[PDB]
């Protein structure tokens, strides 16, 4: 049994001013560093346990000892987000309802079905490059967020945000950016009802309105049309939880479309962005990626079944996940009272966080290279050993996104392999901005064309 330990403090308001930077998980990730597998991080009126190693983080994801726990972060995101699957708790009745419901709409097989618009989206964006003049470049983190939005509107709700052919967003987009700046915001403040905070809560409320409105309303118009597209939107509109025997109410299904929103805009987006960089970083990586996306896309239009075929364009994405894990961070609370590691006593209702990017660097998994970008690590997936490698979170509550998310960016990089010559004509140094997700900041790069048509 050991005390953890604890990083600097600000006297009443204890750890609580480390917050109040605008790379927090980056900051967390230092703190760790330096003082190991576990520490504590109090506030006043909270207290969380930061988890790093293999070693504790293995005990933390048995189901049987600890659940899913709202962070402040995603009480926050409930506001606008709800009891759709990302921010309901796994006891409330629409968590199990909507899993049963939504798992077959997610899974491997579903996504032959959801290609071919992922397809659509995938060669507006080779169209907007092969387009561009010499004398310009590619604003990659920019690029890909246009396309993994517009993915999951038409795959979600048969909806074009046309982010293509645009420079200022949509204005659910402007509202949902700007309410989740705010719910990551709220946490570091000391004294939330101060008025110097009214402006922020206002603006709230109405960003919170205007997703409302905007999803409600095509919710009611799919509904008036009959229309039955292959969406998540028709799945919810037609599915049953063969348990409680009933479907989603139309309030569910808005909080589910909201989120799938979020993740679409957030998280993929990311990961294809670290990719890039890696890629331009290790010029070896690109030209063995580029190899296999010239011998599997034979055709001008990639079918399913060549994307399954692309192994190494998926440890590219592996090995990204693993250094930048763009969603990284998940929490869990203690169902009972317990002792983590035979050392650390707990409480039920104690608050652990996972800190990905340290799991993914822990050196008693990963041997001693952790820093260094080799996807051969990833080359047999039986030498993965179980709980090193969590980007998707764990359990039943892991991301239901998953195959998604794999099948849109193993399809886009391997399209642009197979179309371009890429150039880091800027020497560009990682610049790591934080939202819910990890995206690099400012990452350019400039375009050959490799003149294959489409
Ligand atoms: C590379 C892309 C993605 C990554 C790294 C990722 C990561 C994660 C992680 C870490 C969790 C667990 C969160 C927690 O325990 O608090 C999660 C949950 C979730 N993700 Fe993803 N996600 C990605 C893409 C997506 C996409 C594309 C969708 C849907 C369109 C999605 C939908 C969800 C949902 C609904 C949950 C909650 C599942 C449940 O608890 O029932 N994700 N994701
Ligand atoms: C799905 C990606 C979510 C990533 C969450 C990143 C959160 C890192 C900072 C952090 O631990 N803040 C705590 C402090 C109190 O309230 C929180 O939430």
């Amino acid at each position: 049994i050991k005390e953890m330990p604890q990083p600097k403090t600000f006297g009443e308001l204890k750890n609580l001013p480390l917050l109040n930077t605008d790379k927090v998980v980056q900051a967390l990730m230092k703190i760790a560093d330096e003082l190991g597998e576990i520490f504590k991080f109090e506030a006043p009126g909270w207290v969380l346990r930061y988890l790093s190693s293999q070693r504790l983080i293995k005990e933390a994801c048995d189901e049987s000892r600890f659940d899913k726990n709202l962070s402040g972060v995603l009480k926050f995101v409930r506001d606008f987000a709800g009891d759709g699957l990302f921010t309901s708790w796994t006891h409330e009745k629409n968590w199990k309802k909507a899993h049963n419901i939504l798992l077959p709409s997610f899974s491997q097989q579903a996504m032959k079905g959801y290609h071919a618009m992922m397809v659509d989206i995938a060669v507006q964006l080779v169209q907007k490059w092969e387009r561009l003049n010499a004398d310009e470049h590619i604003e990659v983190p920019e690029d890909m967020t246009r396309l993994t939005l517009d993915t999951i509107g038409l795959c979600g709700f048969n909806y074009r945000f046309n982010s293509f052919y645009r420079d200022q967003p949509h204005p659910f987009i402007t509202s949902m950016v700007r309410a989740l700046d705010e719910a990551m915001n709220k946490p570091q403040r000391a004294n939330p009802d101060d008025p110097a905070y009214d402006e922020n809560k206002r603006q709230f409320q109405e960003d919170i309105k205007v997703m409302n409105d905007l999803v409600d309303k095509i919710i009611a118009d799919r509904k008036a049309s009959g229309e039955q597209s292959d969406d998540l939107l028709t799945h919810m509109l037609n599915g049953k939880d063969p348990e409680t025997g009933e479907p989603l109410d139309d309030e569910n299904i808005r909080y589910q479309i909201i989120t799938f929103l979020i993740a679409g805009h957030e998280t993929t987006s990311g990961l294809l962005s670290f990719a890039l960089y890696f890629l331009v970083k290790n010029p070896h990586v690109l030209q063995k990626a580029a190899e296999e996306a010239a011998r599997v896309l034979v055709d001008p239009v990639p079918s399913y079944k060549q994307v399954k075929q692309l192994k190494y364009v998926g440890m590219v994405l592996n090995e990204a996940l693993r250094l930048w894990p763009t969603a990284p961070a998940f929490s869990l609370y203690a169902k009972e009272d317990t002792v983590l590691g035979g050392e650390y006593p707990l409480e039920k209702g104690d608050e652990l966080m996972v800190l990905i990017p340290q799991l993914h660097r822990d050196k008693t998994i990963w041997g001693d290279d952790v820093e260094e970008f080799r996807p051969e690590r990833f080359e047999n997936p039986s030498a993965i050993p179980q709980h090193a490698f969590k980007p998707f979170g764990n359990g039943q509550r892991a991301c239901i996104g998953q195959q998604f998310a794999l099948h849109e960016a193993t399809l886009v990089l391997g399209m642009m392999l197979k179309h371009f010559d890429f150039e880091d004509h800027t020497n560009y140094e990682l610049d790591i901005k934080e939202t819910l997700t990890l995206k690099p900041e400012g990452f350019v790069v400039k375009a050959k064309s490799k003149k294959i048509p489409l």
